[PDB]
């Protein structure tokens, strides 16, 4: 069978910047030592992927981007322990050596061995597994969920439940824990809260269930999509405010509506402007606000330090600070027992080879998730 | 008696930025309802008034600061329950009005009837107290300490132990207490931390006494004056260094020392610049930057999202988190029990009329708490 040999498929390279992917035949070659190859089942488009496209997200091109997914495991390298083919796995975008300083860390989820912070589009060896037309092409994220056959490297994968229901489960391979993991994990919000989100697509929105779930008395969904409302307040959004139809600035609507800040807020959009507003719309004297959105290529953001002196917590997190290889096989677990609920995301569930049209449902807002199926 | 009727005295007059304060007689009048006049016994010489001299920190002018004191109850106004005549009180320059949202929340302590965000620089009535030339002089944070004599409101006034070193003890009156509390309180440095404290003033040395307190294995003292040094090793630093001796930014310098980053960093300056190197410093997965310094007014920082996404806390407090009026008698009853030193901040002990030399002594690095007498 395919073990052991290289294997031919289709997958969404992306060659130029501003481009459509280009569902191509690529040569997936097989997994070295601590590699592992899996064949994808499900993945599911995030906004992190259409950076790339926009150049919001700087990573090295041509790359055949994707990340927040799951699969089964086709073969494994040399020294593979934690996974065996059959396996059903999710990709983990955020790896968790577990022999770094901040793997060791009981807070810290960032794994050093982590290519976000300065990309690089290899794998841990330095080396691409992808190659097409000739030329190499490089991974994003260390996953690259956009192809019917990748390569990753042993930490950044998870065994999970072998009944789980990939097509669903993928999302927690980053929206669902992400936002989840914003509101219960980096935040921590508090029963009888006051949260603001603002952003309420596929991470948005997780970040409302996960305040929800933390009992979070009072929620504002904050969206320039009045179409983005009606779920916001569907997964527990108490009300939703949009930017765009009063004339004053929004923090002085959310600081009246709020009467004097909330308690929680959340920048999950990535914008520098929406991210100040967020710090500035919680409590000046014991506010937290944590930034979810990816913020846009070598941007700096312009803001008062009074925010902070005054008493606000600004924070920031990746993968909702989850430990990914051993928080997301717990994620499934729960999800099988059902404490929370993926499927009020899933909006449009499309095959891998209409990427480009889940892209533009994204682009559009008219979708929350698409979830691509091999 | 002066009960019951105007008090003629001498204060520390500021007509104008970067003036020196003027020493002259100022008439104090009886505490209305719900206010208090003390008689000032020491106050301490703080960087934040200097500030007001400068015009870094904006207040309304002619004013007559001070904030870090202690002092003797004079007389109290109609309805006040708190304190009685003869009481050694210290001067709250951050109210606890015990009814609004921030002091009946568990953990804030920047009170809404402060006078720091919104400097009106009077009483809570709105009017002053002071008359100078015939003129009516502006309260500084509601405490206005570099008089003989003051009115505060109730609110800004704390009842400390009979038997307490007022001339030693006004350093809790600010300087201590909110370098103390930022790492104790604010930041909660952990046992075994790596910490690196930005300013070795006396509010950054207090920071150390905190650090230290909580158990930091290491603490970096940042100072560009080397003879700051001495002192912060004495108070706890593991090892001090001088950003001028390095041809790499200090942060790069900071982060290569602790293998990655600090746990916990401390600006305590008050430039925009430092704040960025201090928040950066700190490992960029859990690592906590706490500004205490104050900004030069109105002025913006420009940073990278990418510091904080990443995993970064960054906050900043007031009089260390500390809730006035509960911890201030307990701060001092902690010094009452050896608790804490307060000694190493104190340099030179100087009468109030000398008060121009003393901020002399400060502004030329010669200083980092000079007592005034009265
Ligand atoms: N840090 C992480 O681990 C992590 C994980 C997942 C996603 N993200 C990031 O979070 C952000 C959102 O992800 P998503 O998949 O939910 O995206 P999305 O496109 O589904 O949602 C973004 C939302 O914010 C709204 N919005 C845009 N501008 C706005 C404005 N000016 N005011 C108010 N609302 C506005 C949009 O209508 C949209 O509903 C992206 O930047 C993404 O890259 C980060
Ligand atoms: N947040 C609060 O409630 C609060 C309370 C007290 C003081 N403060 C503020 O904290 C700051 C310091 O207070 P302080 O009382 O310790 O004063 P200080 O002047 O004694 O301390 C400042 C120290 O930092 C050093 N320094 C200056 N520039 C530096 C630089 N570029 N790099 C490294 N070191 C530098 C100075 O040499 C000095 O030793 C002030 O801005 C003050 O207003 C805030
Ligand atoms: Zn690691
Ligand atoms: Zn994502
Ligand atoms: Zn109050
Ligand atoms: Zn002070």
């Amino acid at each position: 069978s395919t073990a052991g040999k290289v294997i031919k498929c289709k997958a969404a390279v992306l060659w130029e910047e501003k481009k459509p992917f280009s569902i191509e035949e690529v040569e997936v070659a097989p997994p070295k030592a601590h590699e592992v190859r899996i064949k994808m089942v499900a993945t599911g488009i995030c906004r992190s992927d259409d950076h790339v496209v926009s150049g919001t997200l700087v990573t090295p091109l041509p790359v055949i981007a994707g990340h927040e997914a799951a699969g089964i495991v086709e073969s494994i390298g040399e020294g593979v322990t934690t996974v065996r083919p059959g396996d059903k796995v999710i990709p983990l975008f955020t790896p968790q050596c577990g022999k770094c300083r901040v793997c060791k860390h009981p807070e810290g989820n960032f794994c050093l061995k982590n290519d976000l912070s300065m990309p690089r589009g290899t794998m841990q060896d330095g080396t691409s597994r992808f190659t097409c037309r000739g030329k190499p092409i490089h991974h994003f994220l260390g996953t690259s969920t956009f192809s019917q056959y990748t390569v990753v490297d042993e930490i950044s994968v998870a065994k999970i439940d072998a009944a789980s229901p990939l097509e669903k489960v993928c999302l927690i391979g980053c929206g669902f824990s992400t936002g989840y993991g914003s509101a219960v994990k980096v935040a921590k919000v508090t029963q009888g809260s006051t949260c603001a989100v603002f952003g309420l697509g596929g991470a948005g929105l997780s970040v409302i269930m996960g305040c929800k779930a933390a009992g979070a008395a009072r929620i504002i969904g904050v969206d320039i999509n009045k179409d983005k409302f009606a779920k916001a307040k569907e997964v527990g959004a108490t009300e939703c405010v949009n930017p765009q139809d009063y004339k004053k600035p929004i923090q002085e609507v959310l600081t009246e509506m709020s009467n004097g800040g909330v308690d929680f807020s959340f920048e999950v959009i990535g914008r520098l402007d929406t991210m100040v507003t967020a710090l500035s719309c919680c409590q000046e004297a014991y506010g937290v606000s944590v930034i979810v959105g990816v913020p846009p290529d070598s941007q700096n953001l312009s803001m008062n330090p009074m925010l902070l002196l005054s008493g606000r917590t600004w924070k920031g997190a990746i993968f909702g600070g989850f430990k990914s290889k051993d928080s997301v096989p717990k994620l499934v677990a729960d999800f099988m027992a059902k404490k929370f609920a993926l499927d009020p995301l899933i909006t449009h569930v499309l095959p891998f080879e209409k990427i480009n049209e889940g892209f533009d449902l994204l682009r559009s807002g008219e979708s929350i998730r698409t979830i691509l199926t091999f």
